[PDB]
């Protein structure tokens, strides 16, 4: 289990202004740290943020977390469960701002909510510091979903933020699950009138303003004002990035899915989805360092079974612990594992 700490610098909250939090399993023997990012969708403005905080509370605030979560998956402490890292220090941060994880805004006279994402991990990155994190050699800050994008937009300022304090031996590295969105042609298309027919660049551009999201400033220098948008996809961003980064990405992502507008199927949708498989794939030809298996499905590294899925027989685990080895080409330890069949399942390894 994961022990649940509030933070001690109560100006750093969730959407309400509850405080913000982590939660710890500490292996005092281990140098090694995994900082990992919750997901969960966002919104974009004050009635949508209010519905949200009607029915998904738990992602807008603190006040019914419990005091302790059983880790999962690539949290696990199992060798079993976890054959990459079960020995290291063990963190999970909640998703209580509803921002992606960008935003630098307090609640205030003119805010009814806070959002604090990137400034959330900032804090618990210092605090840490004084629980253990001051002695690691590798910090990996890991995330799913919206916490994969989370990854994109914050691991060079993590990188910044140790060198800053006087921590350069150690090397911080990123994790980026199912968090790697194309800004493609939908399938159906509908005007951005409200939260469900908002497309993510029209949603994303507006909760920008509406967050005081920040990016990663070579994107930011690249795309200029007006156009950070850009930087909340994983094919834009990544190429700015100085950290390491391993990306996990499904061909077939069931949000990727949803946002496209696709719930017998003819041949306009069948083109249609090849055509997503075939473009995913293209974005990642260039990523030395990434598991993109043609499934239809949306997460994987915190599900206990993660150990299952294999790409060219090489599991998710096993090519974790091959790119461990290549920052040190591996005989028989692939760091690289991109499928090239064309329709959901057509590796048998799927989720069922
Ligand atoms: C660019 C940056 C983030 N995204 C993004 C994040 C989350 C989602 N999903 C949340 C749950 O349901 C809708 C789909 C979709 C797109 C796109
Ligand atoms: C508390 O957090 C705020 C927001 O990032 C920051 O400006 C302030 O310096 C922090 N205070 C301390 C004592 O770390």
């Amino acid at each position: 289990d994961l022990r649940l700490h509030l933070l001690l610098n109560t100006s750093v909250t969730c959407n309400d202004g509850s405080p913000a939090g982590y939660y710890l399993k500490e292996s005092r023997g281990s140098r090694r740290w995994l900082l990992f990012l919750e997901g969960g969708w966002y919104c974009f403005n004050r009635e949508n943020c209010d519905s949200r905080y009607d029915t998904m509370r738990r992602l807008m605030s603190s006040r019914d977390w419990p005091r302790t979560r059983t880790g999962t998956g690539i949290l696990s402490s199992q060798p079993e469960e976890n054959p990459y890292w079960w020995n290291a220090n063990m963190v999970f941060i909640p998703y209580c701002s509803s921002d992606v994880w960008s935003g630098a805004s307090s609640k205030s006279e003119k805010n009814e909510y806070a959002f604090m994402g990137a400034l959330i991990i900032q804090e618990v990155v210092r605090e840490l510091l004084g629980r253990g994190l001051s002695g690691a050699k590798v910090l990996l800050l890991a995330g799913s979903s919206a916490g994969g994008t989370g990854v994109l937009l914050n691991v060079d300022r993590v990188a910044e933020q140790l060198e800053k304090l006087g921590y350069p031996a150690i090397q911080v590295r990123g994790l980026a699950d199912s968090g790697w969105f194309l800004d493609n042609k939908q399938y159906r298309h509908t005007d951005c009138v409200d939260t469900i027919t908002c497309a993510p660049t029209e949603a994303i551009r507006r909760g920008i303003r509406y967050w005081n999201g920040v990016v990663p400033e070579r994107c930011r220098r690249q795309f200029q004002e007006g156009e950070e948008w850009n930087c909340f996809f994983g094919y834009k961003v990544y190429p700015t990035l100085r950290s390491p980064v391993f990306v996990v990405q499904w061909l077939f992502d069931e949000a990727q899915l949803t946002v496209d507008n696709v719930h017998p199927v003819q041949e306009g949708l069948r083109l249609y989805i090849q055509n997503l498989g075939r473009e995913l794939r293209h974005t990642l030809k260039d990523v030395p360092a990434s598991f993109a298996p043609a499934c239809l499905s949306h997460e994987i590294i915190i599900r206990s079974h993660w150990t299952d899925v294999q790409v060219k027989g090489t599991s998710l685990p096993r090519a974790l612990h091959c790119w461990d080895r290549s920052l040190h080409p591996l005989k028989g330890c692939p760091v690289h594992l991109v499928d090239s069949c064309p329709w959901p399942h057509c590796n048998p390894s799927c989720p069922t």
